[PDB]
């Protein structure tokens, strides 16, 4: 039984659940999951958890995401994307300097709301305006972070660029907001998630067109997951008691990696096996002080044990 993370590529068309169903179908395993959905009209990286590997999906959903988008100026649909019913089409005639100025104006954080806008009375603009101001109660705004925007390319009414954003941010919403800044609305016509954390689309695999062996042989084992995050290794001998309960104490450790208090670290054994994930009860620099003193207290508190 393999345990790990699978870097899948979702083609434009199918839903994220469809991808999980395909993987589930070919692997014939016991557990398959996903983290951080991708709209049907978009394509790109979709993290897939397999068996015990699903237990660490939350960490992947926290990673940053990088998208490459293409929006049409002067077009407004119901869903804010081409697959949406055209509800309005204004006229745009702004300069490339006005566009760029608007685009790069969103770098930072701004509280956005889900894509609404209807063609009905008291539901088009005005509603969008109020929601945005945090005045509508059924549409609470969310605080998002637009880390950086680059590779902007203005070709007529259509413009494209790349953005590194925090999870939970709607790319469709970002376009529309930019579209209103210019004063003529905008709609997403193309969307590709190029990366999630260090996992890239070039690295991804199309499970739909992949043979079972391919998919299986392509999972990243737990030992290789969560590459970032400090790693501490405990003497082999402590493998069993850790796999059961048992917190980790000073004398049980063999190799640090440097960590702060509340930080989370990966617990390996001498054989290279990932035993668990734990939270640091102490600093790290303070360990030398716990030693030098016959004091051997708890140093790491068990968070997730991988009883594989
Ligand atoms: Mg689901």
């Amino acid at each position: 039984m393999k345990h790990g993370i699978l870097v899948a590529y979702k083609p434009k068309g199918p839903t994220s659940h469809d991808v999980v169903d395909e993987v589930r179908k070919k692997l014939k395993t016991r557990k398959v999951g996903h983290g951080g959905t991708l709209d049907p009209f978009a394509c790109g990286v979709l993290i897939i958890g397999v068996n015990q590997g699903t237990r660490i999906l939350e960490f992947y959903k926290d990673l940053k995401k990088v998208y490459w988008v293409k929006m049409r100026l002067g077009l407004i649909t119901e869903t804010f994307d081409i697959t949406g019913e055209v509800v309005e089409e204004r006229e745009c005639n702004v300069t490339e300097e006005e566009i760029r100025e608007a685009i790069f104006s969103f770098v930072g954080e701004y509280d956005q709301v889900p894509p609404a806008y209807s063609a009905k009375k008291y539901k088009g603009e005005r509603l969008y305006k109020l929601a945005r101001e945090g005045k509508i109660i059924n549409l609470p705004p969310k605080r998002v972070k637009i880390f950086k925007i680059w590779d902007v390319n203005i070709e007529g009414r259509d413009v494209s660029f790349r953005v590194e954003v925090s999870p939970g941010t709607y790319i469709r919403s970002l376009c529309m907001d930019i579209g209103y800044k210019l004063g003529c609305g905008a709609t997403a016509v193309e969307l590709v998630r190029e990366s999630v954390g260090p996992h890239t689309i070039e690295e991804s695999l199309n499970v739909f067109e992949a043979a079972p062996e391919e998919i299986e042989n392509r999972i990243i084992p737990l030992e290789k997951c969560l590459e970032w995050l400090p790693r501490v290794v405990v003497h082999q001998e402590s493998t069993k008691m850790i796999l059961n309960g048992s917190q980790i104490h000073l004398e049980m450790l063999k190799e640090w990696d440097g960590f702060k208090k509340g930080e989370v670290v990966r617990v390996f054994n001498e054989e290279g096996r990932l035993l668990a994930l734990a939270e640091a009860e102490r600093n790290s620099s303070f360990l030398e002080t716990l030693r030098k003193h016959e004091r051997q207290r708890r140093v790491l508190t068990l968070r997730k044990v991988f009883q594989t």
